[PDB]
This record gives structure tokens, sequence and C-alpha cells, in this order.
RNA sequence: AUGGCUGUCGUCAGCUCGUGUUGUGAAAUGUUGGGUUAAGUCCCGCAACGAGCGCAACCCUUAUCCUUUGUUGCCAGCGGU
């Protein structure tokens, strides 16, 4: 439902960027100062992501279908067990350029995914020869691993939830096209503009991406209720 | 005025398209870049994602061996010459 501000500063998520990476448009977000450092203002956003967090239990009780997105090393493999969690889908690795407004054409690589799965577990690359078998197992290694979160997913998603908003500026743009509303931890060198619920947060570490995706993986299952 | 056929750049490795994105727009992207190759041949990254013509392979011949077949072909092991 809702977290303290007590364990804000035990993940850090107040670290922020310094005073030389910071965005302009951070100031009604940012407390101060600490040594060339800037400070998230914690007071702000706990206001502001408890309604996200409503705002995604709701259109989760609907049956929605949301989406996460982190394409960064600290955050690429906790933003997998939370989708799973929570029984939703993830973008790990990498985000397609295209993988929302243009996702016609995704879909034959999405069933182009499937038809080397039932190629797997039926027994069939054995039969072919050592060249032939590597690289369509090599070129089926590569496609789960920027498809296997959305090989699930069959339309468009209800809801974006994204890590390092400016880091993954094409995947806000490409879900703003379309009116998807997003759900971005923007950090004080990112961009909020496209973020429809603004959440100011830390993104650089490896625990305070965590909280996020705990409770953003715990917010959607009363949802499933 | 043409069909059909042919040479040439050049058997040079390039030529494009669909969707999406960027730019008012001509168009750009993909096709660029780090490696690599005879080759946009392959890997990775990347607002690109895929596909087609090209490359290669599939075709013929040559390079070694096995099986079957032995004439008008062949002559190792046995005879007459």
């Amino acid at each position: 439902a809702t977290v303290s501000m007590r364990d804000m500063l035990k993940a850090g998520v107040h670290f922020g960027h310094q005073t030389r990476y910071w965005n302009p448009k951070m100031k009604p977000f940012i407390f101060g100062a600490r040594n060339k450092v800037h400070i998230i203002n914690l007071e702000k956003t706990v206001p502001m992501f408890n309604e996200a967090l409503a705002e995604l239990n709701k259109i989760a009780s609907r049956k929605g279908k949301i989406l996460f997105v982190g394409t960064k090393r600290a955050a690429s493999e906790a933003v997998k067990d939370a989708a799973l969690s929570c029984d939703q889908f993830f973008v790990n690795h990498r985000w397609l350029g295209g993988m929302l407004t243009n996702w016609k054409t995704v879909r034959q690589s999405i069933k182009r995914l499937k038809d080397l799965e039932t190629q797997s577990q039926d027994g069939t690359f054995d039969k072919l020869t050592k060249k032939e078998a590597l690289m369509r197992t090599r070129e089926l290694e590569k496609l789960e691993n920027s498809l296997g979160g959305i090989k699930d997913m069959g339309g468009l998603p209800d809801a974006l939830f994204v890590i390092d908003a400016d880091h993954e500026h094409i995947a806000i743009k490409e879900a703003n096209n379309l009116g998807i509303p997003v759900f971005a931890i923007v950090d004080t060198n990112s961009d909020p503009d496209g973020v429809d619920f603004v959440i100011p947060g830390n993104d650089d570490a490896i625990r305070a991406v965590t909280l996020y995706l705990g409770a953003v993986a715990a917010t959607v299952r009363e949802g499933r209720s």
C-alpha cells in the first residue's frame, strides 16, 4: 500500500546526482545540495508515490496489462523478478526502437521466438547438423533476452513502469504517442514531461530500485483479488 | 517507335522495400559505427524492427576411399604360347 519515510534514507532514495548533471525542471523536487550533490525532496515524493500506486492498482483491478521497463546494469535482473512476482511483463536488456509504436512488425519477431521454443522442447534441433543447430539456438538466445518478457503479451500495455527515465526516453516517448500512461522513476538528471505520474526518486542504487520494484509488485496483487 | 536477345561497368558488393521514428519538406534511419570477411559474410551496439534482390550455399567437373556392375574393357594369382 504505502511505505514510511524512515526507510527512504536506508535505501538512499534521496541520493540524487551532483550539481553538474541536474535537470533544471527538478526545482519542486529537490530538498537541497549536500557537498555539491542534490538531495531529492523526500516530503514531496511520498504523497506522489502512493497516488501512483493506487493509480497502478485500479488499472490492475480491471485486468490491466502492466509492462516493466529498465535497461541498466543495477536493475536489469531486479525488474525481471518483480514483474513475475505480480504476474506481469518486463523489458530488461534492450528496448527495441519501435516496440510499442511499431507493434505490428515486432509480433512476427515474437512468433519467430515461439516456433523456436516449440522446436526446443519437442527435440527438433538434434536432427540437423552442427552448424544449423548452433546458430538457430544462438538466434534463439538473443530472442528472449530482448522479447521474452513480452512473449506472453498479445497486445498493447495498459500502463508502463519505467526505471531510469532519461536512459529510457525512447520507451516513454513510444507510450506517449499511443496515449499509454507511464510510471517513471525520475532522478535529478531526468526529464518528467513525458511522465504522466511523476515519482521523484533515486535510480542508481540496487537497494533503491528494489524498494520501488518491491512496492509496485506488492500494489498489483490485491488488484488481482 | 519496340519485343526478344547481347555486351559493359562487374561476379563489383552493393541495390531496395514494408512498418515505425526524425525533419514543414527534398529525404534521413535501418544500409551507420568497433571488430571481421572474398563478400551490408558474421557478432555486438544503436530508433530502429524485419523482409526481398544480391553474397554464399544448392548445380557440374576435378581432387581420396567404399559398395555394386565387368563387355568390345582389365591382367594380380595359375597353364599353353
